[PDB]
């Protein structure tokens, strides 16, 4: 209990948009603050946004925190890792945009986050998704590989994750997708699986999607 | 001209489901047969939905053609295949659940394949997707590799897919995705830029997205 640290992601911004007259981020902030590991969300967003949260403070069971967003989404992680408890043995990162994330796949990423020391929320992925090398020729392997989407949370030990910020600044190395940082390091990053209803929103239809899952 | 064959896969199914009243399963039709490339389009469904097709013989410039469904997606391509003139130096597989397939696009992976032998069309995955092992931990890479959603056409030439089908059938290998036939061979397979409008019509929530599309 009171384990957990939430950085939750919110930096006319889609994040803000009702859902049944909730706005998107507040969802997932609900879901995390009802849950007894969690002590603390530290939400990055504007500062223009952050009575949204600030209103349901002494409502809610966990510390509420805020840290200004970066230039991109690991600036954004860096940012709030900086405001977390010095005690919290987990970190638990999250996007606003998906409001759906269910409280018992949460409850299996902090759970494989802890064992493991770092895990995500992952589906099979169901399209034909293939390799392409830079002639746009299909790179083929008949040793097969099953391929899977990641969604959030990333759950990860604060210490891991703190080396691994300061070993892609100090080697200057290339964030290119959400798990990057810690793909440079030798520790194991485990895929909880997740459910297909955890869509990120990006745009009125899947504002409209989200929108029937919850019905 | 006429050098091309189209095989559209179309076996309360979701690819007879009207768009602004037409059945899904017409508008790729429509825009295959309006092409000077393509000489006849065979249909691969059941032939309770024969009608659909044939309603528009005359008033369409490509010869039509049936052929019955298979019990997986490739003895549907299969079919399909044997119905072919024997001269069309290219076969373009569609699946009919792709109604929003631009013109312009099938020109391209046309162009591919008679130029690499076999092409199809992609478009970069926008998600983060990852190998994961056995042990559902991550495999990874810091060798690069961008990862690509195929969609269809699908174009061959039709000496080449059948030389596959002959491989898979003879040796008794694994079809998994929707290019693994031709996975199985040495010749090279193009990814040929597509549309993200390009989407596959599997739920009511599509349904309705290929709609706004339209509009
Ligand atoms: O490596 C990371 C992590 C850390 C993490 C934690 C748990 C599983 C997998 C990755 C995070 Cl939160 N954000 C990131 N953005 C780019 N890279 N990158
Ligand atoms: O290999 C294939 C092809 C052939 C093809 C043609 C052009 C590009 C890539 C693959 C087709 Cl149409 N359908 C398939 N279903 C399973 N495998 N498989
Ligand atoms: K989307
Ligand atoms: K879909």
């Amino acid at each position: 209990e009171k384990s957990v640290s939430v950085i939750l992601l919110a930096g006319m911004p889609k994040q803000y948009i009702p859902l049944l007259g909730q706005p998107i981020a507040l969802y997932s902030f609900f879901t995390f603050s009802r849950m007894p590991e969690v002590k603390e969300i530290v939400v990055v967003c504007d500062p223009f946004f952050r009575d949204i949260f600030e209103e349901y403070e002494e409502s809610i069971d966990v510390d509420l925190s805020f840290a200004i967003p970066g230039k991109e989404r690991q600036d954004s992680v860096y940012s709030g890792l900086q405001e977390i408890d010095v005690n919290s043995e987990l970190v638990c990162i999250h996007d606003s945009a998906r409001p759906l994330v269910n409280t018992e796949d949460v409850e299996k990423v902090l759970k494989d986050g802890s064992a493991v020391g770092a895990a995500v929320l992952g589906v099979p992925a169901k399209a034909t998704i293939k390799e392409v090398n830079s002639d746009s020729l299909v790179v083929k392997t008949l040793d097969r590989k099953t391929l899977w989407e990641m969604q959030t949370p990333q759950v990860i030990k604060p210490e891991l994750l703190k080396k691994g910020f300061e070993l892609v600044k100090s080697e200057g190395l290339a964030v290119t997708d959400d798990v990057s940082i810690v793909e440079y390091l030798k520790h194991p990053v485990y895929v909880s699986q997740g459910s297909y209803t955890n869509i990120k929103v990006t745009t009125p239809d899947d504002l409209l999607l989200a929108e029937r899952i919850l019905s």
